[PDB]
This record gives structure tokens, C-alpha cells and sequence, in this order.
């Protein structure tokens, strides 16, 4: 994070102990866990983070494999952020080097230090979708076709995979809503769409309708 | 169809022709074939329709199994009319008699014929919407997990069925537009599958998403 | 939790540290372990906790399933809770929103802090009862036929599943002290039921039914 | 199409009659049969037609599967068009949107009606070209290697295929002229090869070379 002071920059270092946190979380709990979400988060909005600040995060507390896809995804974020920046009226003098943190005029703390509060603030969001997309270990992610309740499976397990699927793949959310109310009737089992369908499309007031779907099929196990 | 004056009005049976089209297209080409669309369509937007007249035109052009479901979702159509009626303000003195066409200040054509022309185009959008859902003659609307693009079939003819299933089922166009979209390549065979994947959330300029995806599988089938 | 001066109300966040005890809890032990137990209920009496505070310790600690099941249980608890605020005399002016947190009215924390004390005890109880339905991560709540003592299993620990899904499904617990008895000596095995019926309706003096049965059938076992 | 008068341009729906010709015939003989290409043309050199007419035709006549076609080279000739409007000295001044129809400019019947002839040509071609490739409903385009008389096949039914694969596949008139003329005797059968290659290089006078080899073949079948 950069410090200030009052028109200088201080840059320090992150904590032993605040290192060690992030470790232990995305090592046990997951990256995209959301005791980690809200952790990131916390960072994120309470400090000033240069990118040099974002690698030294993400290397220390990511797997190897996980700081491979990191780094795909922050340069695959950053040509659809130019692509915007040249396309407005007025352009914006805000060029790949500056967000990836590369180059020579930007490649050095006491350089990337002096950056304006409007840049910072779109690193941030490349930088927190990027580490939506960073996969468990061992897995590699889904089709919405291959998303199916199995038998002997609680419901309220199923439709949170499908709420998974949806925020790595689609990065609109209210076509992620779409997505997920559908595919919940479609891609159960039998047994929970015996209990649904006198549901469908009719919610009384105040609720959601993934609420009143679980609610539904409350006791259907195995 | 009710005919004006120039404030008196009279009402004048279809003619035997016009009759005799419609039921030729339903027969053959089918109800919501998109030349029976336009044809309909034609009608409705070109003339007065009152209730009697929409019982008329639907008896004699469509099955007797078709004319149950037509008649079914009039009235289910109606109920969530009323339910938006009392719940706005001003409230709007709109009730289920006047929209079916039953009791009797509204059971005759003397009565139906001096509608004013509010009421006129809300029973236009639910009969519209209720030709909608009619099904083919043999055929149950089918769900999302069971359109699948099979081996040996054009792309083109998976992709029409998808648009089928979502206009029955899905009321809003904005959400359906985001359901077909997804299934698209995840329903799809995996030779298209091979094909679409380099082009996913990148379309150049002026055209669609879904023209991009049967460009790229052109010659595949079998 | 909204802390007081002395008129006004500040809202500040959990801390850092008492977020990570709750999920290191819930993660380990369970959400309805008697440890968590004894701390929610801590922090529930000991702090003035509006709706948006419920929403962040939930989100936190719980599980993307998990907490579908306490939003459904918190949305059902409200409907039967107006029930009996309008059936009451005089009538209660506590509404859905207002204990749900949506809408307009009462949809910020500046809005909220503002609550009377009756309201918070008010919703305290249907988001403590919320909590003590949400299910074991892969589990599905059983029916009192199924829960039948195994041969080789010791007898507390099949009474204690007793009152587990009493805990549940039941709602009162006057009901509840019924039930546990009665399936106790019919539920057990053979060898329980030896020992246990020379003792039945009978207790001597300062005990309980259930600490007399376990204390007959202590040596069995395998 | 756009009427005129003598300044000013009237826009007039087609009739209900040619509107119903075109869809039997499309729905029977097929959409690239000979008797379609002269009533197609018919309609477009005998009229002005603007992008919303192309659009209104298509969409009625056409199934849901070959309208997505349709749209899809439109949208894939229309680039290839200003690619060589750009490239032409002096440039000309007709972009995507005015072809296509689309954006704000070109997006109403007022804006289209004041089109200058020399467009309408352009997108007369390309619109014509469009409907070349639509394909049979259950159909794919096949390759040069497959096209192979069978065995007990008449001969002209065999070079009429190779003529429609040469129709969509081949851009060019005069290098359809080659190709249709070496796979006539390559891919025919033994039977015909044994009768055609007395006469191969030889045309006597004022005939084509596809007569000489189907006189040839005349009496072989089955």
C-alpha cells in the first residue's frame, strides 16, 4: 500500500502477520471462499494498492499454477480496458503499461507511487475479477450442460455449483440471474421437479425465487 | 372486427375468404409458423377486435385440442391483468368480465361493441401472448436439458428449436435473449463445440452473437 | 451492531478478529454445535445487532448453501410473524420490511439504526431460529422412522440424534420433551430394551427419564 | 418497395397475395429452385427495395433456420464490400450501417427512403448472393469429393448436383466453368466414363461441352 502524508508517498511493506493470514485462508478455505472475498475486499477498499503491491499479494499467497492464471487474466482484462479508454470522448491517457505496472516509466515503487486516484481505481477492478476466475487445484472449470443434481444430492448443493459456474463464465450479473433460475428447474432431479412446478414464475412477496425452490424440496435426500 | 361512423357502431362478420386462409395456414404451415405471425398479426393491429370476435376467429382456425389451450391462457392471462390493474394508481375500472367476455353487461355484441379503446389493446396482448404458447398437434413443450444438438444435424436447425422452447416458456424478451445465447455452445455437439470456442464474447461489429456461431460451423454435419 | 451515545447511533463493523472465529467454528464444529451456540447467542444478547449485521456475519461464516437456507427460514419465520402482529390487540405496527431490511423505508444503515428496542428483539428470534434448522453440509434432515439404533452403537449417542431432529422439525419445546422419551425405548435395540423397561415411568427422585435409561445400558455396546 | 412521385418517396407494405406466393414456393420447390430465382428477381429489379424490405421478405418466407443464414452472409458481404470501397480511388462514402440498416442514421423508414440509387445496387447484390447459399432445410453443403454418380443414377441428375454445390461454394462464374467440367468425367461412373472419353476436347459446333457428354450417356442407367 502507498502511505501519505500532510503531498509525499510512503511505500511499506505488508505485515508478517497480514501475510500469513491470506496464506493460511486460500490454502484452506479457497481463493474465491467468501471469508476470503470479504478479506480481499477489506484490503482492497481500505488501502491504496499500487500494482507492484498486487504482485506481492498474489505470488506469496496463490499456489504456482494459481499465479499462472492470475497474471493470464490481469493482461487479458487490460486490452479490454484500452479498447474503452480509446473509445471515449474524451480519450483517456490510460495505456496498458501503466495498469500492468512494465515498461520504464512505470517498472519502479517511486514511479508507480505518483499514480492518480482514477487509475488506481481501475486496476482494482481487473484485479478482483481476476482472482474470480482462479480455479480450485485440481479442477478446471464446468459447462452449465454438465451441472446436474444427482440422485441422493441436497438441492441447496446443487444450485450453489450452478452459482459458481455462472460467475467464472458470464461476466454480466443480471444475465447471471437469467441463467440461474433457469437451468435450477431444469438441471434437477426428478423428485425436486415433482415439488417445483407448481411454483414456477409465482413468487408471493418480499423473497427471492431460489428461496421459495429450497423451501420446497426441504426434505427430498438421500 | 367492429366498423365506425362518421359515432354509431356496426359489426360485420369475417368474410368467408379471410376465414378460409387462416385455417389453410394453421393446417398446413402451422399457428406459430412466422407466416401465420404476420398474418395474424395483420388482422389484429388492421381492425377492432372485440372478445366475440377473437372466440370466432379461433374456433374455426384451430383444432379443438388448440382452441383448449387458447381459451386456458386467455384466462390465466387475465388474472395477473387484474392483479397490475388494482395495484397501480389511479386504479384502472378494467375486470376480468369485460376482458373474457362473460356475465351479462358484456355477453353480447350490442354490449362488447361500445369498448373503449384502453380496453381494446389489453385484450389484444393476451391473446397474442395466449397464440404464443399453442403447441403443434402431437407435441408437449419440451425442457432446456433436452435440446441437444444431435450427430448428423445442421447447426442452424438446433439453434431454431432453442428459440422455440424460450418464447413459450420465458415471458421477457430481455431474459430470453440471455438463455439461448449460453445453451447454444453448451447443448451443442462437440465438432461445433470445437469451433465456437476461439469466438466466445467477442463479436466485431454490427452483428449478432448468434451469427458468429453458425458462420463458424458451416460445412460441419452429416 | 449499533452502538449508542449519552441519542445518536454509530454503526461500525465486526472486527477482524471475530469474524475468524466464527467461521473457523462453523467450519470445524457445525453451525449448530453447542459451542457456536453459546457464542451466537454472546453476541446476540451482549450487542444490538440490526438486519444488515445478520447478512454480514452469515455471508461470512456460512457456506454458499448454508446460507440459502437462512435467507428461506428467515423470509418463512416473518410471514407467521405478522400473522400475529395484525391478529393481535392492538394491532403491532411491525411490518415485513422492516424486519426483512428491503425495500426503501428501511434499506441503509442510517435507516435501520433508527429501530426501536421492540423490533430487535423481535427479529433476534426468528434469526436464532433460522439458524437452528440450517443442515450438516452434505445432509439431509431425517424423519423420527429412520432413526433407529444400530447393533453395535453405544445409546447416547443414539439419543442424542433424538434430539437432534426434534430440534428441527419440532417447533416447541414442550412437544419436543414428549416425543424423545416415548422413541427412546422403541427406537433402541433389543439389548437396550431388555434393561430399560424395568425402569419405565419410574424415576426416583431429582433426575431425568433420559439420564436413568443411558445409566441402565451403560456396559452395553461393540 | 419505395414508390415515388413527379420528389418525395411513399413506403407501401407488399400485398397479401405476393406475400403468400413467395412462401408456397420457398415452402415446396425450394428457395434456389429456377422457378424462385425468376420470381425473386421479378421483385427486385422490377421495384426499389430498401434493408427494412429485405428484412420484411425474408423473415415471412423463410424458415427460422434459413433466416439466420441469410443474415449471416448479408452481415459477412457487407465487409468484404467496404473493404473495396475504401481501397477504390475516389473512396466511396458508403459504410456498414448503411447497408445493413442499422445504428441511428439508417434505422427508421423515413432515414432508408432517401437512399441514393447507387447503394441501392450495391445491396441488391449482396442480398442476392445472400439467398445463393442458403441451404435445404435438413441439409449441408457437401464437398467436390463426395458429389460421385452412383451406381443405376441418371447422368444429368448427377452434373445438376455438382452444378448446386459450384453455385454456393464458388464465388466466381468463370471458375465455376472449370471445375463442373473435369469432375463430370472424374467422378462419373465407369459406365458413362467408358462413353465420354472418345469426345473429351472435342465440341463440333455451337454446343457446350455438359450436352455432348449427356447425349453420350443417353440410354445407361438403371
Amino acid at each position: 500500500p502507498v502511505t501519505l502524508e500532510p503531498v509525499e508517498a510512503r511505500y511499506k511493506s505488508f505485515s508478517i502477520k497480514m501475510l500469513k493470514d491470506m496464506k493460511e485462508g486460500v490454502k484452506q478455505y479457497g481463493p474465491n471462499s467468501p471469508y476470503m472475498r470479504t478479506l480481499l475486499d477489506s484490503i482492497a477498499h481500505g488501502h491504496r494498492l499500487i500494482p507492484y503491491d498486487w504482485e506481492i499479494l498474489a505470488k506469496s499467497s496463490l499456489s504456482p499454477s494459481q499465479f499462472l492464471q492470475f497474471k493470464t487474466w490481469w493482461i487479458d482484462g487490460v486490452q479490454e480496458q484500452v479498447r474503452r479508454n480509446r473509445a471515449a470522448n474524451p480519450p483517456v491517457n490510460i495505456d496498458a503499461d501503466q495498469l500492468l505496472g512494465i515498461g520504464q516509466n512505470w517498472s519502479t515503487i517511486s514511479q508507480q507511487a505518483l499514480m492518480q486516484n482514477e487509475a488506481i481505481e481501475q486496476v482494482r477492478a481487473i484485479c478482483l475479477r481476476a482472482w474470480e476466475k482462479i480455479q480450485d487445484p485440481g479442477s478446471a472449470c464446468p459447462s452449465f450442460n454438465t451441472v446436474r443434481q444427482g440422485s441422493k444430492e441436497p438441492y441447496p448443493d446443487f444450485v450453489a455449483r450452478l452459482q459458481d459456474v455462472a460467475q467464472k463464465s458470464i461476466a454480466d450479473e443480471k444475465a447471471r440471474k437469467v441463467i440461474v433460475e433457469l437451468m435450477a428447474y431444469e438441471n434437477a432431479n426428478p423428485e425436486c421437479q415433482s415439488a417445483i412446478k407448481p411454483l414456477k414464475g409465482k413468487v408471493p412477496a418480499g423473497s427471492d425465487v431460489i428461496s421459495e425452490y429450497v423451501k420446497a424440496c426441504d426434505g427430498i435426500g438421500g
